[PDB]
């Protein structure tokens, strides 16, 4: 059992919110965490007609942040078994989408939208990959086990696409060492699974799908979605920097040509809404 602590798992970020009270989820500040709570709450309220069940199902989704799990059985290594029978859908819920069944309903966490990412700064804009030391926060030491990390394909759109096996690429597969936590770790466990993964860079928000799979007959696996984005450096690209190899003039602090219409002036914004008139109905 456990969850991704660095970058933080989507469901772990939600479980740090005040979801216990008020019971309708209005104490949850993050709009996507609040929508995930309210999705399961409204789903269960509409099927059973019981508010107590709606509250319990929605709370369970965030209380079980360390149990986003699925049982694969002895053939946990069989890719088609995982993709078609164990976690065929609702990947960020580890396939759990039924409140009265084992693992409940965590499908609110799998909805699309403006999930808040961990923003990773780039050291250099030509970096193809960023070696990032991932931290998995185990609430129990389960060995033998291994970790797989997937990343969404380059054109994945977090606002509208579901994370599915068809839009995920495997970037890491290894046994990871159980190590001491580094300073300022948000993991509440005493030891952690820390591992250096080369994360492919993206210009838009991506999702890492981390799978912690036990190698045993029961085959319990833990699956978490991790929202990430990349902060590019501003200015000209390093390869386009021509340096000079060889009267007193100064620029002022005056707002040059203030009042003249142009880019980012109110005229430009008003013009844009007229240019987008065919986009409104
Ligand atoms: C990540 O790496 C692990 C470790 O190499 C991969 O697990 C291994 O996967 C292979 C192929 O699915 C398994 O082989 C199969 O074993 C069964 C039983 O012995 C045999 O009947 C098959 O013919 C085949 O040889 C292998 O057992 C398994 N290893 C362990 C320790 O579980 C895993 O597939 C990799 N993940 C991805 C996404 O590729
Ligand atoms: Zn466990």
């Amino acid at each position: 059992h456990g969850y991704m602590s660095f970058p933080i798992a989507r469901q772990r970020r939600c479980s740090m919110e005040s979801f216990w009270y008020p019971t309708n989820g209005d104490g949850i500040t993050d709009p996507m965490c609040r929508a995930a709570y309210q999705y399961v709450y409204d789903k269960v309220l509409d099927e059973t007609g019981s508010t107590t069940d709606a509250i319990s199902a929605a709370q369970y989704e965030f209380q079980q942040d360390n149990e986003y799990a699925a049982l694969a059985g002895p053939d946990y290594w069989d890719k088609c078994h995982i993709t078609q029978q164990v976690v065929p859908n609702y990947l960020c819920a580890a396939g759990a989408h039924s409140w009265s069944n084992p693992f409940g309903d965590k499908s609110g966490v799998d909805i699309s939208g403006s999930w808040r990412p961990t923003v990773i700064p780039l050291s250099d804009n030509h970096q193809v990959s960023v070696p990032l030391e991932l931290e998995f926060c185990p609430t129990a030491v389960h060995e033998p086990s291994y970790y797989e990390v997937y990343i969404t394909k380059p054109s994945f759109n977090v606002f509208i696409d579901r994370v599915v096996w068809g839009n995920l690429d495997l970037i890491y597969n290894d046994t990871v060492p159980l190590d001491p936590r580094l300073p300022y770790s948000i993991c509440d466990a005493d030891l952690v699974y820390r591992f250096t993964v080369p994360i492919p860079i993206r210009q838009s928000q991506a999702v890492l799908y981390v799978r912690w799979q036990r190698l045993d007959p029961v085959g319990e696996g833990f699956y978490n979605c991790v929202d990430i984005n990349f902060d590019y450096n501003n200015g000209p690209d390093d390869e386009d920097i021509i340096v000079p190899d060889v009267p007193n003039q100064c620029a002022s602090t005056f707002n040059y040509n203030e009042g003249v219409p142009g880019f980012d002036t109110e005229e430009y914004y008003k013009y844009m809404y007229e240019s987008l008139r065919f986009n409104r109905y």
